[PDB]
Parts: structure tokens; sequence; C-alpha cells
């Protein structure tokens, strides 16, 4: 499944091929997708809500929260940008290695959260083993500054 520790996995030509088949259908509605992913994460993991100073209101207005939607799309886009550069595995490493640093020293986020949001991301878009490896690479790197 999704992993967040250990030797970085390598994306096969096959994995990359499969991912690029499912992806467009997803970003064809990145707004309705990015939202459900973030909303299901906060509903099933309410304790994670305290990590976003940008918001901490009553969950009754959490789907209209403009800032909620803004963070939703921010995540979806990074994932998109990582898929756009799957071939150059040196670029991905450099990029996500630095983002891990922001989350640690700047946003003061707990590393145990990435895998969980990642689990919901995949399930919502229905990605297979391919996407689990992608997010395995994503989560391992996001926890590298820790
Ligand atoms: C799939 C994994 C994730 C990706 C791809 C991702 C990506 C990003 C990106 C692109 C930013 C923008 C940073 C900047 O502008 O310099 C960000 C900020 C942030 N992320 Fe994540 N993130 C992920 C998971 C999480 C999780 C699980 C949490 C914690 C519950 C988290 C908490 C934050 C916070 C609090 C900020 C600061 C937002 C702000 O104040 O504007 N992230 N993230």
């Amino acid at each position: 499944p999704i992993i967040d520790q250990g030797p970085l996995p390598t994306l096969t030509d096959g994995d990359k091929k499969a991912i690029n088949k499912i992806w467009p259908k997803i970003y064809k509605e990145y707004e309705q997708y990015s939202l459900n992913i973030l909303l299901r994460f906060l509903k099933c993991f309410p304790q994670a809500q305290a990590s976003f100073p940008k918001f901490s209101t009553k969950k009754s207005n959490l789907e209209q929260d403009p800032e909620v939607k803004h963070q939703a799309v921010v995540i979806f886009n990074k994932v998109n940008e990582i898929i756009n550069s799957m071939d150059n595995q040196e670029e991905i490493i450099k990029s996500l290695k630095d983002l891990s640093q922001k989350h640690k020293t700047v946003f003061k986020v707990d590393s145990i959260w990435f895998k969980e949001l990642s689990s919901i991301f995949v399930s919502t878009i229905d990605g297979g083993a391919e996407f689990e490896k992608l997010f395995s690479i994503i989560c391992i790197l996001l926890r590298s500054a820790y």
C-alpha cells in the first residue's frame, strides 16, 4: 500500500504509463476532486484540522470555506506538478525534499499526517498500485526533513 519510510521506490515505465491514463480524467474536474479529498480527510481525521491555522471553524461550513478550497487545490496541483515531472526523478527529489522542510520548520506539521491524506487521495480518484507507489515516493520525501 502507501509507505512513508524507507528506500525510495522507482517509477517503472509501466507505472508512469498507467498513471498518465487515469490522471487527465481526474484533473478534468480537479475542483470537485481536490475538494472531496480534503473534506474527507478533515471529517475522518478531525484532529488534523488544528494543523491549519488558516482555518478552525465549525465543520458545518467547511465545504464553503474559501481557504479550505484553496488548500485543497494547492495539494492537487503539487501532485499534478509531480506527475508532470515523473521522468526526471532528480527534480522530484529536490522539490519534495524542500517542501518537507517547510512543513517541518515552518508549518510545524506532524509527519504522521501525509500518509492518511494520501490514502484518501488515492481511494477517491480510485488509483491502483501505481498511484500508491507515486504517493509512497511523495510521502517518503515529505518526511525526509524529519
Ligand atoms: C499529499 C501531501 C501534501 C502535499 C502534496 C502538500 C503540499 C503543500 C503545498 C504546495 C503547500 C504550499 C507551501 C508554500 O506555499 O510554500 C503546503 C502548505 C501547507 N501544508 Fe501541505 N501538503 C500535503 C499534506 C499536508 C498535510 C497532511 C498537512 C497537515 C495536516 C499539511 C499542512 C500544511 C500547512 C499548514 C501548510 C501551510 C498553508 C498556508 O499557511 O498557506 N500538508 N502543502
